[PDB]
């Protein structure tokens, strides 16, 4: 096995394939004019292809991922990196820098089980990026309900939808993708969502998604990502969206966010409850803590409904306002014993639900 | 106690004073004559910020949670006027239609550092102190049982102020002229004091006034006064650590040398971090290997016309120096395989670095 490749042609591939010792190595394969690099953690896998325009010789080995990445990154910009197998070592040469790395046999590099694609679609990368970003923050972390440690991907009609919830707050985003789809849904593990997201530069290469019974695959240009799905049953987001919230408050996102952020300073550190009092075109936010410190914020907003009060966890609300990254926000209220739904005031494509607190 | 001050006049002061006994988490606020004073302390050191009060005010003192008050002021919008008043045992903070009520602890409970007398004094540009500290800070020990090494020596000699830092394995020294006839004197400033002192030099034309007592150092810049306790004990003599006659002189590009070491370091021992240097006529070779028998080799062109020699080093120590240096070329000054190396900017003798061989 031998190849010589420009440093910069290896850097993006190496970042994508980087995260038993062999799981800490990358499989390198020279075949039919192409260098393929594979990383895996047994739950998921990334394969990056690099075209080889300089002389090369076929073969395959595995090499420590972090050391090989760090050597390539540490070489000077535009360096040519000559790689050859020599006995049990992998030699890396560029200028008068030489490195001998240990290897493990390509034969021992683990593969995901073979599987069949059942559902497939193509969409712009920017659309997948939007879907994931809109909701990623609401996924559970290492919860006993293992099926919340990931993101639902649901096809229906011509829409792809993502749902994330940690059992307390929920995020949902739907986008039309211009293809008739089966009604189907799957759960992608947390780490898979994150790796998928990192693969997307949002650029001009179409993203092709293939879904099997127990696997998902995403293909963009020179990169192919494969993950196991979470084998479990996800909650129905339709049941948590409030029935008929008829009290809509609209305000500038940044003004609302800064008012909540100040008030939060004097909220309970553990449960983070703040109270809202809504009246004719006015919002008052209050917060207090066990030491009886108090905050109050009054803002002009757009609101015409009945007067009401509601409490909620300000961290959950701030998470939403931070995810939204839009000029104006709509808070869709019902009463003091019901959830609130929050949206970009200009778009229904993403919706967030936060539960009421009694304070 | 009442004052109203523009947000922009409070943020920097609050940052400067904010850095289990609860009162150490509070700031002392004092309105007296034309001035709001803000003090923060941890019993070892103290920062005092003065703010001129041009708007109506009323005298008095209290203490308030530092982080909460800072976070409130910072979170208010650009240009906010911040009206403050003590009401009972609460401090009220108002701006626009934002209102906050903070807990207080009595000003009478706020600890003072003991009074002391100034014995040595001098003034110097902020930039000179920045230079002195940044040149050496990285070489201080962290939690060494030789407590005198967890800090920085500040020495006056002739008209020079000098800093020295060492952890017993590598050493940094930097000396700068300050144009005043000084007594010969040394003190050790605790590492936390060094960090806080450094942080107060941000970062214009106000000069620094330094006062040194038997057990304290104070620094005055602009409207800020920093005071620290000193560290007892017998600091090593940098003149003993500097090689006596390191007459083998190698010159190389700083960034070239640094990146060669940084690559070699990848295949060095993860704990001991050892690399080898082979110096020969106008050439340097760096090698590294680890317990898995992985190997790195770097060869560089340098300017060297002395005898051949080899020497081993902790590469982290060398990288630390090269990253501190900020210059085009470096001079490495060698003695033999079992003696320290001295490293300097090729163009300036104002700082010197010494690394022990391994
Ligand atoms: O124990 C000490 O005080 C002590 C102080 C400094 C050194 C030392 C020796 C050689 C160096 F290159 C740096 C530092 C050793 C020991
Ligand atoms: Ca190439
Ligand atoms: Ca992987
Ligand atoms: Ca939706
Ligand atoms: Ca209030
Ligand atoms: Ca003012
Ligand atoms: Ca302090
Ligand atoms: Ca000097
Ligand atoms: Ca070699
Ligand atoms: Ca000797
Ligand atoms: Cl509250």
């Amino acid at each position: 096995m031998k190849f010589t490749v420009e440093r910069e042609h290896l850097l993006k591939p190496l970042q994508q394939v980087s995260g038993l010792p062999i799981l800490g190595n990358l499989l390198l394969q020279v075949a039919d004019g192409t260098l393929s690099l594979t990383g895996t953690d047994l739950e998921m896998e990334m394969v990056a292809r690099v075209a080889l325009v300089q002389p090369h010789e076929p073969g395959a080995t595995t090499v420590p991922a972090r050391k090989f990445f760090d050597i390539c990154r540490g070489l000077p910009e535009g360096a040519e990196i000559a790689v050859q197998l020599e006995g049990e070592r992998m030699l890396v040469r560029s200028g008068r820098s030489r490195f001998s790395l240990s290897t493990l046999p390509a034969a021992d590099f683990p593969n995901l089980d073979d599987w069949q694609s059942e559902v497939e679609f193509t969409l712009p990368q920017a659309t997948m990026k939007r879907l994931i970003e809109a909701t990623q923050f609401s996924m559970a972390h290492q919860d006993v309900r293992y099926y919340l440690n990931g993101m639902l991907f649901e096809t229906e009609g011509e829409e792809l939808r993502t749902v994330a919830t940690d059992g307390h707050r929920l995020a949902v985003c739907s986008m039309p993708i211009g293809q008739s789809l089966p009604s189907h849904s799957v759960i992608v593990p947390r780490k898979g969502v994150i790796e998928l997201m990192r693969m997307l530069d949002g650029g001009d290469n179409p993203l092709r998604v293939q879904i099997g019974s127990n696997n998902i695959r995403a293909h963009v240009g020179d990169f192919i990502f494969t993950s196991k799905l979470v084998d479990g049953r996800f909650p129905d987001y339709r049941r948590v969206l409030p029935k008929n919230p008829d009290k809509h408050l609209e305000a500038g996102c940044d003004l609302l966010k800064q008012a909540f952020a100040r008030a939060a300073i004097l909220s309970n550190e553990k449960f983070r409850g703040v109270r809202l009092y809504v009246s004719e075109n006015q919002l008052k936010i209050t917060a207090n803590n066990p030491e009886q410190e108090e905050a109050e914020e009054i803002l002009d907003v757009t609101y015409s409904g009945a007067e009401m009060e509601i409490g909620f966890n300000v961290s959950y609300v701030l998470d939403v306002l931070n995810a939204l990254k839009c000029e104006n926000v709509r808070m869709m209220l019902t009463d003091s014993v019901s959830s609130v739904q929050i949206e970009d005031a200009a778009s229904q494509s993403a919706a967030y639900v936060v539960m009421p607190m009694r304070l």
